[PDB]
């Protein structure tokens, strides 16, 4: 079936920002593998004045290559929420078997115009946790069935 765990570490604490930068990293807790390619992963966030948005990895230990980044404006805001940003992976991020993780996923996106961001009122936002940990405001889904973490209600 699948069960997994997400892990976040912000790597810009200042709320007034031009990059959002969650880094993220997929655990498999359960017991069969998965697919990464089933796995989609989405960041909650207010865009703060709507622009085109850029979402990159600069370096992932899957390839950075294999993620991939689609940017979804909501058809209705939502508590802290007007988008998410949904990561996602090639086949060629493989498969993860039971107890194992991803490593490391470096996302950063911006503004098209580098115009400011206000991370504060961004759902999925967690200024503190600098380093992996759990953030269940980043939500993670299998076949886009949600396995973890709580979306903006
Ligand atoms: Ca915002």
């Amino acid at each position: 079936s699948g069960q997994i765990k997400v892990l976040y570490a912000n790597k810009e604490t200042n709320s007034t920002t031009n990059t959002i930068r969650p880094w993220l990293k997929v655990v498999n807790t359960g017991s069969s593998s998965i697919d990464l390619s089933r796995v989609t992963i989405r960041y909650w966030y207010t865009v703060d004045g709507d622009r085109a948005q850029s979402a990159i990895s600069d370096w992932a230990q899957i390839g950075a290559s294999n993620v991939t980044f689609k940017f979804v404006k909501l058809s209705s805001s939502v508590s802290g929420a007007d988008y998410y940003l949904e990561i996602g992976f090639k086949s060629g991020a493989g498969q993860l078997q039971p107890g194992k993780d991803t490593g490391e996923i470096q996302i950063r996106f911006n503004k098209s115009d580098w115009s400011n961001y206000n991370q504060g009122n961004d759902w999925s936002w967690l200024q503190s946790m600098t380093s992996y940990g759990e953030n269940v405001k980043v939500t993670a889904y299998i076949d886009g069935v949600l396995v973890w973490g709580q979306e903006p209600s």
